[PDB]
């Protein structure tokens, strides 16, 4: 076998166990690696387990692309049953962790149980050892990390978990490097459930490569093509940061809980202030196009700003500098919280606040406020902080706020505000793991425009493109895993994808193979979902929320606009019929059949009736 | 079996292998622990090794004491083959490391081989793990236990060598809660030679003991009664610091490389100055008397105060002020050097200097002076750091400065300036580990006082005295192990030592067979050195310093007053006649045959002719 070591790192915190598992080649060629490795390991070993109990499994999946040279081939995936959403949860971040764990010997780690103190995980090649954290626990995720660092030397990479994962923050991710998280969905608590504080990961093997020349070759290549890319020099600049204004323009920024898709106070958090106050720039592993844009905040501090986190924390929250936007961001690091969820809880707070709902909290434009219940909310300090940390589906269950809850499965809405975006609507009501612009940022498609440089339709064909985005960044580049960013951003050729892959497991993978693997894993996942949810399921699962509906732009040429759900409907059943799922959104048994995932079967049908 | 576990945790730094290695309760009865099983282990492991190669084995050895609550238990035995004397070394020191190693499960733990690079060892309990060091390796003696328990919190006991160990000064030590130290013949030097720059250590299991009502029973009788004992105050006072009156008055105090046994500027590094500015005392495990006095230098920095580190770093230096030589004083215990021959290398520089011997370097009362070369020895910089480093001997061979080299066997001489005190000069010449105060502080009998609270003579029972104190501290304490300054200072009964360790390993032991455990120790000991040295010794090996032959007292009532060989020589065949020992300090087939240790034989007629 080349590439695939077939071999998983397997740790049991509550026996102290450590082993590691043979997987077959069939089951490395099925599911390629990240994303499918986890949802196969999931599907087997974590049914109906309670998310925050030990025997929820904790997994960080890489592919054969990690661990070696590969064009921002520096990614990881962290996946386990979400403790936010109650189904199939997963995250990626680029950390050396997924450069280590691949080249000690292994394709992924899965933590299971529950340590009895603080621990961390070591793993040093072959090397092994769960050892006590006492001394780490309650500290910053950027402070675990440089103390680690401080002890065992620079050339490792580390997984942590802030106190926000410590206390069981529902959106709690794993952190790495100060800038780079994982697990929306709460794989930070699950790490925390664990009591596991952190993962310090160290290889020096030569992983097998079927064909080192070609690898080296199609690797050099697409490195120049990445230099030579004409949106290369702008990226270099802006990053993500470029969708600010992008977004503005096209009434898809989130702004005051997705009240309007435009803010008057956009360009005092744009990419273009953003230039301004930049002091550092890094990256992921093997990515010769960084984006890790460093600027200091309203308090002197560094922070690594991302699109993402400034349009949640900042035209979301009603909060127009950046300075302000970049201590939010830089708590949401340093507490190891999504920046997303965390910002999408505290404007439906806000929201609640200037309703008379809540008859305590922050308002928009409060960042005093924003910044204390964001401190609240990692510490869980207060009725308040307490309520927020369990996200926007729960609060308003307890609020009676669901015209205004900003989720989809109960993972928060991301960046994209669609009140007049069809096929972004349909990405994030079809997600595999709730709300998120991850598996299909369609919207630029929808508009004719993207970042690095308008009539509503909701013909079929945008389900076929949304199924399309899907393959590859849902699936494709969660399973090698890699950055999606190259192509995405600057342009790279997807032809280097199938070729580093049989340049590295020997395997040859056509297009058709590759979004055939993506569609099991796919169906996989909301197998894992629709058996989770005890066969409690339908068509409703993959709706965008209400408001989208209901309520429609307040400014601008749109104003009033918003979506038809009639016409939505319609468009979900052409996103089921392509998929081959049934009318409640659950895979058909003949679709299983020829995605050779026959085994879900027999399952599903313990819980529901299968077409 | 009670009492010991008959473990012994074992570590090959080289081939990374962790295993524990079972021995026989008839040799733990035999040696008991501490100093009688390293012994053991040296004799039977480290046959004909470079101290500094990796086949050198670095032991810390406990004895059944240990990891229970027994009065001032805490201590530990730091063995291995010297680098600084070729010979047996050890030292021993109070450190939580002792109560840890015990309660994980272990009597003892060997570690051989060499690392690639800095690592540490990772023992709790059953869990034991070589980690990576890198970013530790530089760091102080004191920084590296903090860090390290910043990481895994304050249940843990920590072994460290600082800058001085890794650059492996020949007297370098091994340091523990920043101001116990073990080793003083080069263990730290050993450690630092197989690139182990820490222990961390954690226990929790319960320790078997033969009568626990009993152990209880006297444990509180003995704590008790060092609290009601006449000497209690005035201890908890002046601790060890008492001694600087006490050996100037009596013209014991090493003064400028022992030229004299008075110091003119004395009260002002004495104990009264010391209490003056003290500002924490601190102790070993399970001590109801803590002596770590700590005062503030200098600099304002803390250091804890030990009689030895004061009179090798103070009168021995000319150098009168104590907040000065607390500088020098906290520069050996970052630094991780003993005090003693760092203070006596330094003094032989300063006279050698004074002489014209030397052109460049320190002179008697020069402070700055003296600073600079303890931390040019601790980093090796320089001509002059890098010829002290490597202790008295070897300079004075280079020098040609053999007349005033204090030293026996390559070990520094202590403390106490012989001149007029032949017993004391004997407990020097015939320390089992070159000379040290440790085996026998014979010199408080020799004048009738003690610093708690004359006529020469060479009379034949001082030699008796010598082997009946050696019996008690270098054999019972140094196996226990435990600390004898309960008993030395403050006056508790040696009888409740054979009663607790009958409470503990249910194995009654009178008071002869500790004797003849205690010498089986000494003459394993000493057949180690003559196999060692390839049967090349000869009685000169048991002389104290050749100045106190051909100098005398410079000051006081006995001025001009020294010691006469021809007298001293038969004082020592006094020695040897009751150790039964032959006429070259080398045991006699017969005493050898009557301490059980027929193996010794064969081995040491290899080397030369027994008698
Ligand atoms: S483009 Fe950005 S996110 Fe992608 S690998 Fe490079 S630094 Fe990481
Ligand atoms: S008397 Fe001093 S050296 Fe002995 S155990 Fe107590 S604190 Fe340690």
């Amino acid at each position: 076998m080349y590439g695939w070591w077939g071999r998983i790192l397997r740790v049991n915190l509550t026996t102290g166990e450590v082993k590691v598992q043979e997987y077959p080649e069939e089951v490395a060629k099925k599911f390629i690696g990240g994303r499918g490795l986890a949802a196969w390991i999931l599907w087997n070993e974590a049914r109906g387990v309670e998310p925050l109990s030990p025997e929820n499994k904790l997994i960080f999946a890489a592919g054969p692309f990690n661990g070696l040279p590969t064009p921002s081939g520096g990614k990881l995936v962290v996946a386990a049953k979400s403790p936010l959403t109650g189904g199939y949860g997963d995250g990626n971040l680029g950390t050396m962790a997924s450069v280590h764990l691949r080249r000690a010997g292994y394709d992924a780690l899965v933590v299971e149980g529950k340590a009895k103190k603080p621990v961390y995980i070591y793993i040093e090649d072959d090397n092994v050892s769960i050892l006590s954290a006492e001394g780490l626990w309650g500290k910053t995720t950027f402070e675990t990390e440089r103390e680690l660092k401080e002890i065992h030397g620079k050339n490792v990479g580390v997984l942590t978990i802030g106190p926000a994962g410590e206390n069981l923050v529902k959106y709690a991710v794993v952190i790495s490097q100060e800038g780079r998280a994982a697990g929306r969905p709460g794989m930070g608590a699950v790490m925390g459930s664990k009591k596991l504080k952190a993962v310090v990961i160290r290889g020096t093997k030569e992983i097998p490569v079927a064909d080192k020349e070609e690898l080296k070759k199609l690797s050099q290549e697409a490195y120049n093509e990445i230099l030579n890319s004409p949106g290369y020099p702008f990226w270099k600049r802006q990053g993500t940061m470029a969708a600010v204004e992008w977004c503005n323009t096209n009434y898809a920024l989130p702004t005051r809980n997705f009240s309007d898709g435009y803010f008057e106070f956009a360009r005092s958090i744009d990419g273009y202030t953003m230039e301004g106050m930049k002091v550092q720039q890094r990256g992921c592993p093997y990515c010769n196009m960084p984006c890790g844009n460093v600027v200091l905040d309203a308090e002197g501090q560094e922070s690594e700003l991302d699109y993402e986190n400034v349009a949640l924390l900042g035209s979301n929250l009603g909060i127009g500098k950046l300075n302000e936007v970049s201590v939010l961001n830089r708590i949401a690091d340093e507490m190891g919280m999504d920046t997303i969820s965390l910002g999408v809880s505290i404007a439906h707070v806000m929201e609640a606040v200037e309703r008379g709902i809540l008859k305590e909290g922050p308002t928009f434009g409060d960042f005093k406020g924003a910044k204390q219940l964001a401190l609240d909310i990692a510490y869980r300090k207060g009725e308040l902080g307490n309520l927020a940390a369990e996200g926007v589906k729960a609060m308003a269950e307890k609020l009676g706020t669901h015209d205004f809850a900003m989720h989809v499965k109960g993972l928060e809405v991301s960046g994209y505000n669609c009140y007049i975006y069809p096929a972004m609507a349909l990405a994030y009501g079809t997600s595999a793991i709730g709300a998120h612009h991850k598996e299909a940022w369609v919207i630029a498609w929808e508009i004719g425009t993207a970042p690095i440089e308008y009539k509503i339709s909701y013909d079929p064909i945008k389900a076929q493109k949304v199924v399309e985005l899907q393959r590859l960044r849902g699936g494709l580049f969660e399973m090698l895993t890699a950055c999606r960013l190259p192509w995405v951003e600057v342009g790279l050729s997807l032809d280097y994808y199938p070729k580093l892959l049989k340049a590295i497991t020997g395997v040859t993978y056509t297009w058709d193979d590759l979004y055939k693997a993506a569609d099991r894993v796919y169906s996989l996942i909301r197998a894992y979902w629709v058996r989770e949810f005890n066969g409690k399921w339908d068509r409703k699962m993959d709706y965008p929320p209400k408001r989208w509906f209901t309520e429609g732009l307040k400014s601008g040429p749109h104003k009033g606009e918003h979506l038809d759900e009639k016409k939505y409907d319609e468009l979900l059943s052409e996103y089921y019929r392509i998929r081959g799922w049934d009318e409640r959104g659950i895979p058909k048994k003949e679709t299983l059949k020829e995605l050779d995932l026959d085994f879900v079967i027999p399952e599903l049908e313990k819980v529901t009736n299968l077409e």
